[PDB]
């Protein structure tokens, strides 16, 4: 049986990585590229919508609209669990990783609280294991897991100490269906990094949940994917491997029916997929 549903929201600070990332990642590099900042690259890039890393909206914009919340996206493409980015190159100019996030947001409020009603959402990890793989971390995969867990608990809790009662905090996605992880040959490796995350970061929130007397939802994203993967074409969905826009090893003209497939380029989903994420996302909260 389903629980009540939880009090409405009117505002959401959102953290986290390219899932969320509704412009940040496009301001910043902008501004690197302006001050000449080593090895700067323009991010997302021209085959991307309005700066978000997909061909529409992120799920937490969606989840925003369904709620009738105003959206504050802290969220910066490339941002890890701690506080750097994929994009090592950032770090000279902007920690721009969860914890670099959850800063500037206290560091911000110019003499005002923390809004206590205010919705904080929390979705990371995947550039921990983008960048573990991509440039041969040392760390086995459960002692990186233990980490990005340990980063994500730490946001939480500095967000409440400083005045935040309201979270949702997304699981791990599927790495192990991404395209570049299966380009990469390592679906074994994803399933095994993202089964550590998921076991362990829900037992370590419901603990915070109940000493610091918050409001904090777990939205479980690989079960959200797996019963849409599995039912592809009660959500219309026709596509589920090739990504619309191939940007690897070039960019390639983008498929004619984006709203059928499931990722838009090798890492991100497409708006399709945001947009049944937000709806799902928004199914524990009363509008
Ligand atoms: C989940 C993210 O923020 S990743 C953006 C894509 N990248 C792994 C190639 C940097």
């Amino acid at each position: 049986h389903t629980s009540p549903l939880l009090a409405p929201v009117r505002q959401i600070h959102a953290f986290g990585d390219s899932y969320s990332d509704n412009g940040e990642s496009q301001r910043l590099t902008r501004e690197m590229l302006a001050k000449g900042i080593a090895g700067a690259q323009a991010l997302p890039g021209e085959v991307y919508w309005q700066g978000r890393w997909s061909n529409g909206p992120t799920a937490v914009e969606v989840l925003a609209r369904q709620l009738g919340a105003q959206l504050a996206d802290h969220a910066v493409g490339g941002a890890k669990s701690g506080a750097d980015n994929y994009y090592g190159w950032m770090s000279a100019y902007r920690h721009t990783g969860l914890a670099g996030q959850v800063d500037a947001y206290l560091a911000t409020l110019d003499g005002k609280p923390v809004d206590g009603q205010a919705l904080h959402f929390i979705f990371v990890s995947a550039a921990d294991f983008f960048e573990h793989e991509d440039f041969a971390g040392e760390q086995p995969l459960e002692q990186l897991a233990g980490s990005s867990v340990a980063n994500i608990r730490a946001a939480v809790q500095r967000l409440g100490e400083a005045g935040a009662r309201r979270f949702l905090v997304v699981s791990s996605t599927d790495l192990s269906v991404v395209p570049a992880v299966v380009a990469g040959n390592r679906v074994e490796r994803a399933q095994r990094y993202l089964q550590a995350v998921n076991a362990s970061l829900p037992i370590q929130l419901a603990a915070l949940r109940k000493t610091r007397g918050l409001e904090l939802s777990w939205f479980d994203h690989l079960t959200f994917s797996r019963h849409l993967r599995r039912n592809p074409a009660r959500y219309g969905l026709v596509e589920l491997d090739a990504p619309c826009q191939p940007t690897q090893p070039s960019v390639r003209p983008a498929c004619a029916n984006p709203d059928q497939y499931y990722f838009w380029d090798e890492w991100h989903p497409t708006r399709r997929v945001h947009q049944l994420a937000g709806e799902a996302m928004a199914a524990r909260y009363a509008r």
